[PDB]
């Protein structure tokens, strides 16, 4: 019930400041999981609690809620608002789905491919919310097949969101906590390096996911799917000038992000804000003044400001952990794991994060777990990335439960799914994801991020 | 046109870093006034431009957009969302309007009083947007009288918003820039001290405004107004449990704000966030779990995140002015005004700000002008508050033009007003406001803020 979580754990207030910060973290974790209050309010919890518990005054807590990473996230969100306003993502989805074909096997393959492609660029939640009505209409035109399609959309959304930093919230959390916890790691993790690490691993996960979903789960089906896709594409309209301009702005954003990393002042946030500003200037109509691609009304009503606040609250939580001495204490506690081989530690932590992310949101999961794992990484003399990157990727492995991720909730909302079949698929899904992430880290993540040696920025 | 402002001043890019920061400030001022791009995007301009012009890297610019003041503003906005969701402000307005009476003179007096009272607590824009439909319905049930009522609503909204820090955006700007430009002035300006300074001055302005509007501008009118107010109050419904809980939470917020100032960790932002969090916990319905007073959907759709970004951009602009050396250069330039008596300087600056605020938004006006005036204040050895407080109050004197403030735009939207009559009223309005602010500063502002002596925090 709500009363038991509102009263009993909250009234546990009385010690050492690290104990108080640990209590703040535990209370925020409980509010993340149970969601008695909204996620944004739980992320505002540090502003209330750190000054009260004498860990950080209001100034230091408040200056954590908007950072370089958070501004980059906001710029990406504004660009995504531009993409969704003009149905560019829907156009790409329908065009590629008509290209791949409509026979059921190729149909599922195409849906997963387009969902993962658009998730690399748009929020997992928004990509799912756009894609799942398409299969809803197609299936409206077999219980096993409905499960297969609706599931594979949510799974592909999560997997594809893992590909880029701005694709999903856990990656933004990872970037922000890398800046917060390891300031001397200036640009080691960026759009180019993260893409190089995660895109092959995303492709491997998507391939195994499609194979598994085809393992567990006709002319008429092909014809009906082709008809629905053709109808949707027609009513979408011809390729407009605004859609072309949004596409050009997004290509420019991607090109600048990738060319930033083939005294540094310009960052990925500068590029994202530049492209968003262009979206507020570039005309949306035939010049022949026409309205721009974006106005502030739609931008404000479509940007998830709650997620912005949640990222800021995660940064404040990491700052409080460093200031209160909690990170040092946790490192001292997890020190005797130095004897354990790092591969086993990565397996166990990835499995633990994949289990935990089935209960609360992925972003909250990675927010809670990244500081602890970073503290252990500097405790046992291990490269923090070798622990955090598998943790960040596994936080997105929200496969078992509808409450695991908003894509899963959207997918469950339409029906067609028991929790039993979803968890039966999701357990092998999590096993596959952990395997793929383990290989990605142990093989080519080593070369990309120099996971062999203990870095200087980790002291 | 849009092209001339998008191309010609923007393409002036080439010098010294202070010149580049001055160019950034001038470009942002032009975008504020003309509003070719939305205000939030113009406030994001520092993130794009300071790294490009080598003034501040993206990290330092981005850590300015959420501060203690900005979090306090957000908490106040959330509390205001709670107030507007349950029509508590409308209930207070209708109850007090029925208490004061409906005869035309007392009717205008009551409307101005309730508008100023609710503006002390709610945004000027939101207070105006709620109040003006009431007089629209009343007048629906004389051109001079319509002008009088619609005007006095907007003027009372601005004047009442001057009363508290969270009442209007310029006061939030003043608090934020006082923290940014004068860090050693920790809590000199706070809710209690600002209220003590501005409430008597707000009352004086409102009294003279009512007198002037009665100077320039029956039983049937009284009966019709009373009938409309009674109808609105009936359809408002009886005093609900949620309304009482929102009222109690707001009283608690006010009491904590005033009792904060009869190593400091708790600030006004901590109190505001605490009360907002309570609003997300406190039940809105008879317990007999019922939904809380606020959920995040309405909070996100009702909070003006653009204004949050604009305040952050103002803080970043002040930070860039300090870092680039522009503030020092401006102080050197305005040094030879040390011979001018401070009272004359205050008069001229208040008149200049009152003139400028007729063109762009009040918040943008005070954002642009406060750093320059602070630099001059430390140039000529004058108390910065003696210049900034009249500047902050005069920024709210948006009386002449509909584009001067969103309350003025809302008021002009309903009609009943030429620009000619509005400016004719507004010129004497600005004269009255400047007079009242001059007296407030020269008399009791001196005692409250120690305006006589050059403070230590101003170096
Ligand atoms: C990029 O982040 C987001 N953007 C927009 C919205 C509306 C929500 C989010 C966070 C949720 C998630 O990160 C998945 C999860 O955390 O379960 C996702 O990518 O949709
Ligand atoms: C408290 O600030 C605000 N809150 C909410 C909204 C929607 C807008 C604002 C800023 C505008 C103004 O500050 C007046 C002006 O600047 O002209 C006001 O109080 O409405
Ligand atoms: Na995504
Ligand atoms: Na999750
Ligand atoms: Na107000
Ligand atoms: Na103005």
């Amino acid at each position: 019930s709500f009363v038991i979580l509102f009263v009993t754990p909250l009234l546990l207030l009385p010690p050492a400041k690290f104990v108080r910060c640990a209590y703040v973290i535990i209370l925020m974790a409980i509010y993340w999981c149970t969601e008695v209050i909204p996620l944004a309010v739980t992320s505002l919890m540090p502003v209330l609690l750190f000054p009260l518990f004498q860990i950080l005054d209001s100034r230091q807590v408040c200056v954590q809620y908007m950072k370089d990473t958070n501004m980059l996230f906001l710029g990406g969100l504004i660009v995504a608002v531009a993409v969704e306003r003009w149905n560019l993502h829907k156009r790409i989805a329908l065009r590629t789905l008509l290209w791949v074909g409509a026979k059921p096997a190729r149909l599922m393959l195409g849906f997963m491919g387009v969902t993962a492609l658009l998730s690399m660029w748009i929020s997992n939640t928004a990509t799912t919310a756009m894609m799942v009505p398409i299969v809803e209409a197609i299936l409206q035109q077999r219980k096993r097949l409905c499960k297969a399609m609706t599931l594979c959309i949510c799974y592909a959304a999560s997997i594809g969101g893992t590909a880029t930093l701005t694709g999903t919230g856990p990656n933004v959390v990872l970037l922000g906590q890398m800046n917060e916890l390891f300031p001397d790691s200036k640009d080691l993790v960026n759009f180019a390096s993260w893409f190089a690490f995660a895109f092959p691993n995303m492709l491997v996960m998507l391939l195994f996911a499609w194979l598994w979903l085809q393992f567990v789960y006709s002319k008429k089906n092909e014809k009906a799917a082709l008809k629905v896709l053709q109808e949707e594409y027609r009513k979408l309209g011809p390729l407009s000038f605004a859609e072309i301009n949004v596409l050009i702005c997004f290509f420019l954003l991607v090109i600048l992000w990738f060319s930033r990393d083939p005294t540094k002042y310009v960052s990925d946030a500068t590029v994202a804000i530049f492209v968003a500003t262009l979206l507020f200037i570039v005309p949306s109509q035939k010049p022949k003044y026409p309205p721009p691609l974006l106005d502030w009304k739609v931008t404000q009503e479509k940007v998830p400001w709650g997620i912005v606040l949640l990222l800021g609250g995660g940064f404040a939580l990491a700052k409080g952990s460093e200031a209160s001495g909690l990170s040092v204490w946790m490192g001292k506690q997890m020190e005797p794991l130095h004897a354990v081989p790092p591969a086993a530690i990565t397996l166990i932590l990835s499995l633990l994060v994949a289990v935990f992310t089935e209960c609360t949101s992925n972003v909250a999961t990675t927010t809670l777990f990244l500081p602890i794992f970073a503290s252990m990484s500097r405790s046992i003399g291990l490269n923090p990335l070798y622990i955090m990157l598998p943790c960040t990727l596994s936080a997105s492995f929200a496969f078992m439960l509808p409450v695991a991720t908003p894509p899963n909730a959207i997918v469950f909302t339409y029906g067609h799914l028991k929790v039993a079949d979803m968890v039966k698929t999701g357990v092998i899904m999590n096993i596959i994801g952990v395997f793929c992430v383990f290989l990605a880290v142990n093989t080519w993540g080593r070369a990309i991020f120099d996971l062999d040696h203990f870095p200087d920025w980790a002291n």
